[PDB]
């Protein structure tokens, strides 16, 4: 991969792997999500960032992830992904992505993520300071560059809390070592897989996932156990909730949109 | 990737990904195992295979893994390039074997090696059979004629008999279930998930203070999508060795057994 000519964005090509595809012989949404995280980490490395504010014990954390896929790439196909960041004042930052078929050059998908500033110890959120905002802006486009430009778009919709009883459920989900990152935290993509576990297999077999919006409220520790809840709100639409198996503490909520194959 | 000059083996380079590494900032053994499976599948595609030959397909016959043996000297770091060479060989009527050599692309040194034993089985009845002469003929043309072993040694670890763990196990991890990401394109649990499940019953302290050097895993029975597994481990031993057993959470039916060797970091 490499930064573009202006140095304000980053592109990388990936060849789809055999173990990365599902029953349709095309990449799963978790393979897509992993590739988005990888090109994001590679963009961070290219401009000197770690996966000045380290002394204050301050980190960026994901609050929301929104992904829309038009075509999933097949095993052996090449996918090109362009990514870039932008500041949103004191709320936090945003990382966007565009996915293209390397052969046709057509847009096959797009994604956007909202990130907030928090203390690594204490987990307390904060507004972004001017000192941080200054050294961040030099690696971003100055004029707004949105993967989802449309006024009143799906990526900015408020998500409601699922009411008991859920229509569907998958209980007792636990992360294994493969679900952790190099810093021993559960990888954000595992939460997507856990959300989708409560979708019935018949919907998976007859529909393709088109849109997924996921809010990240609280981290799942290594020794925690999660319950995945899903209720049909409708094309098929679902409302999702991930909560701790015991006390019911919310870790995530989201929505998915599926189209008939 | 590409087949070598003689067309009897296949090489491929991989750049290690951020989500593929562990706490040591180096690839996990499951990332290594996935790369071995990927270069194997790419070698199959390069010479016109699904691993089923044209004769196996009509008879609903498939190759299935019976044993996987991996030895790692150095795990590659995030951003490093690893080169993997793979090849197959027939073992008469017992079945076939797929071997691999892992090298650092920069230094050219061997950083690891692996070997796997495969048996012929009917896809539907799950009944094993000996390799027919007709299948051995169209297989041989894609393999080296002279023996080429990743583990040549006279007393190598890859061919050792594995005993069954006795209750009570020293360590255990209970109620493990595959999720959709653990399945392959054919909806079967990916062989690498079983490695992850075996390692789940190793205490976190051993992981934190030791590097895994050798793993030998026997595959007795497949875990279905709706099955639940228990992972059991007992210390058998500066080097630490363990005996492993994966069995169904209910009736205790054995799915896998194996051994691991770990060295102090
Ligand atoms: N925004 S992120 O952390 O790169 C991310 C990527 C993919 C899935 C979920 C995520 F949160
Ligand atoms: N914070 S970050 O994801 O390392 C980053 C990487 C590249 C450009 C701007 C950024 F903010
Ligand atoms: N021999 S195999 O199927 O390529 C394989 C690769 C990696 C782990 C376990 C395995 F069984
Ligand atoms: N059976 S297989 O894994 O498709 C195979 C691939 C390449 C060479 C020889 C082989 F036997």
């Amino acid at each position: 991969g490499s930064l573009t000519e202006d140095g304000l964005s980053y592109k990388e090509k990936f060849v789809v792997r055999s173990y990365e595809v599902g029953s349709n012989k095309t990449a799963t949404v978790e393979t897509i999500a992993n590739l988005l995280q990888e090109v994001g980490c590679n963009h961070a490395q290219s401009v000197g960032f770690s996966t000045t504010m380290r002394k204050l014990h301050l980190i960026w954390v994901t609050a929301r992830m929104h992904i829309e896929i038009y075509k999933y790439p097949a095993w052996g196909d090449v996918v090109e992904i362009e990514t870039w960041c932008q500041s949103e004042g004191r709320i936090g930052t945003r990382r966007d992505w565009i996915l293209k078929d390397s052969v046709t050059g057509e847009v096959t998908g797009r994604a956007t993520s909202k990130w907030v500033m928090m203390n690594q110890d204490t987990r307390r959120l904060q507004k972004v300071s001017d000192d941080v905002r200054d050294e961040y802006l030099v690696f971003c486009p100055q004029e707004p560059r949105l993967a989802f430009p449309e006024e009143n778009n799906r990526s900015l919709k408020k998500i409601p809390k699922l009411e008991d009883p859920a229509q569907y459920s998958m209980i007792g989900l636990k992360p294994r070592r493969a679900d952790l990152d190099m810093n021993q935290h559960v990888n954000n993509v595992t939460y997507i897989g856990w959300v989708l576990e409560s979708i019935p297999q018949e919907i998976v077999d007859t529909h393709e996932l088109q849109v997924i919006t996921l809010d990240y409220r609280r981290e799942c520790q290594q020794d925690d156990v999660v319950d995945s809840l899903t209720t049909t709100t409708s094309d098929s639409q679902f409302l999702h909730l991930l909560r701790l198996s015991g006390d019911g503490q919310e870790i995530n909520r989201g929505t998915t949109l599926w189209r008939k194959k």
